[PDB]
């Protein structure tokens, strides 16, 4: 491509939103804010601890911005979990996001990974040291099966970040590479399994549905991002190994053909997602529907994805899509547009400096 | 039908061995046997230890049969790894095969999985106790990156077996379930990464190729089995939740449509497998080609897959398939057909009983 497929983007987006049934919720801005600040505050105090401040090498400003981007995603998507749950999930997912930062080679620190694990000795890699130490606060909200899923997916993620360091889009013809990588660093099963706290659900009772949820949520969650994230990533010459971009390199297809591959999967996933869970345990479909809608809300609201920019362009345009989009956007805006000043405070740096 | 597409089976298989370039090797029967007995002997002595004999609850006969099925698969596929390597890999993969047996619910034993792991306390589940204890002998043949892969994939496998106990083929319409499950219990990355001992390869030097190998081998390895295993697996009352069978249940398609899907993926995988690695480091393509051919050899040779039965019903036909099928089957049973009496002895029970 040359310029952004604005309209095509609009169409697909609108379609995605319809398929999932993007409608208003009883999750008020007062509530969103209540939770945002709760989660943010617990996390902030956590990342402000000296030990964390030391072992986690991250630019203060990025830790701040990342923590905020995470708390938002969690609060807006795990709408049904408890406040403490959102908090602890926020701390975990902030750790994972921060790891994408380290340029440092894992090799030397991963050499005795298994021996130290089995021995109970703190890991050599500082990230694992902090993360595995904190993990119990996340795992306490879940049952054994879901916990196993969170554990695995996180391990998966670590490897993903490692592979990512090589900035490799796959050898041309290596068709299986792209999705292999996307799943590797997508945290699919972590997200999927983290949607079912043992306080509101029963793994054994809903094993089949939970397992199915994980299986399906994994792809929906990553593809919806790759999709809605396509606008911010379009011109970012720094971001060179994204799913779509790798489809191009590995499958040797046009950036458009690749974008098409994505949209198709995204939609199909959405459809089947609804098809499967609609007539299932109401409490399930609920958590599932809330996550999907919240996930889309957050994407549309976080400046990280600069979607507000495509809002202006098609704002006054009088076509169908352009309008259906703006309506949806405006929808989310009313519940999701919240000035950080209302919840994200004080800054992590400040709590730390004390 | 409740019959068996014997024709498509033969055709697909040929196309398969053709794509992979199924040709003779310099891996003589004397050599195969030398390795078979080496691996078997080390493993046998291992599984005959009192601790192992206790914690691993398996019917002696099955442990015996399984151990033999594993040693064979390894020796015939990891043709380039050292003898000790094949041995240790045999011990690990025998553990994984045996786990498919336990009908026991993992839940209660997995409740403190993470806390015991981080603390260095032996796992509650006896399998993990034995497997994690032994793991170092497997991991010593690899570098940190490949080790991580073996570790993850094995964890993945454990979950797979858990999900398997529910004998669930997926909710109709849950299109992403099948492959999710297949990969979960396929040991894809374990196999893929175990092909590169640090004694013959350099993870850092061949990171890109090794990573790509894992990414591609994962699907080829599982699909080729699902394919060649489509025999002994169908006329069953046990593992009724196979990949193909689940495609049917989840994608709501005919057993034939499902079978064609597999064969399409299997071939394509094969095609690209060759396309990608041919012009790559010769030593790589070599390990890769040997694994593929050996993997097919072993399937054709192990009783477990009863492929000898389709040999007879075609050992005398005209089609360029039933004939071009035995042309290989023959070769297979030439360097691969080996009476257990020549290597698998004494029996594990015997060493144990002493
Ligand atoms: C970057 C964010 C928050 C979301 C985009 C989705 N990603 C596929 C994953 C990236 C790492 C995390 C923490 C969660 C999910
Ligand atoms: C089952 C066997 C031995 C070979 C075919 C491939 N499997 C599907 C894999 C999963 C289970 C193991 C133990 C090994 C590899
Ligand atoms: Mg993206
Ligand atoms: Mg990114
Ligand atoms: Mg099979
Ligand atoms: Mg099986």
């Amino acid at each position: 491509m040359e310029n952004f497929p604005t309209e095509y983007f609009l169409n697909t987006t609108v379609r995605l939103l319809e398929y999932i049934r993007y409608r208003d919720s009883n999750y008020t801005r007062e509530e969103r804010i209540e939770n945002l600040h709760y989660a943010y505050n617990k996390a902030a105090h956590h990342f402000a601890q000296p030990r964390q401040q030391q072992l986690l090498k991250v630019d203060p400003k990025r830790l701040q911005a990342s923590l905020q981007t995470i708390v938002g995603m969690v609060v807006y998507s795990w709408a049904k979990v408890s406040k403490e749950c959102m908090a602890d999930l926020s701390i975990h997912y902030t750790y994972t996001l921060v790891l994408e930062d380290s340029k440092d080679d894992p090799y030397p620190t991963m050499v005795n990974y298994f021996d130290d694990l089995q021995a109970g000795r703190e890991q050599a890699h500082p990230w694992w040291a902090l993360v595995n130490e904190h993990f119990p606060n996340v795992l306490r909200h879940f049952g054994p099966f879901c916990s196993l899923n969170l554990i695995r997916s996180t391990l998966d993620f670590f490897e993903g970040c490692w592979i990512e360091q090589y900035n490799f889009g796959g050898f041309p013809g290596s068709h299986d590479y792209p999705q292999f990588l996307r799943r590797m660093n997508g945290l699919g099963h972590c997200v999927g399994a983290s949607l079912w706290p043992k306080e509101q659900f029963n793994e054994r009772s809903l094993f089949l549905e939970i397992t199915s949820a994980i299986a399906q949520m994994e792809n929906w969650m990553v593809w919806v991002n790759d999709l809605m994230s396509f606008y911010k990533e379009f011109d970012d010459e720094r971001d060179q190994i994204s799913l779509v971009k790798n489809y191009v390199v590995s499958d040797e297809i046009s950036l458009h053909e690749a974008l098409e591959k994505l949209t198709q999967d995204t939609l199909h996933s959405s459809k089947q997602m609804v098809a499967v869970f609609s007539d299932k345990d109401p409490q399930v479909m609920d958590t599932i529907e809330c996550f999907m809608h919240g996930y889309v809300t957050w994407h549309l609201c976080d400046r990280r994805y600069r979607l507000s920019e495509i809002y202006e362009k098609v704002k006054e345009e009088k076509t169908e899509d352009a309008q259906k989009f703006c309506k949806f956007y405006e929808q989310a805006a009313n519940v999701g547009a919240v000035s950080p000043s209302e919840w994200a405070y004080p800054p992590v740096a400040q709590l730390a400096n004390v």
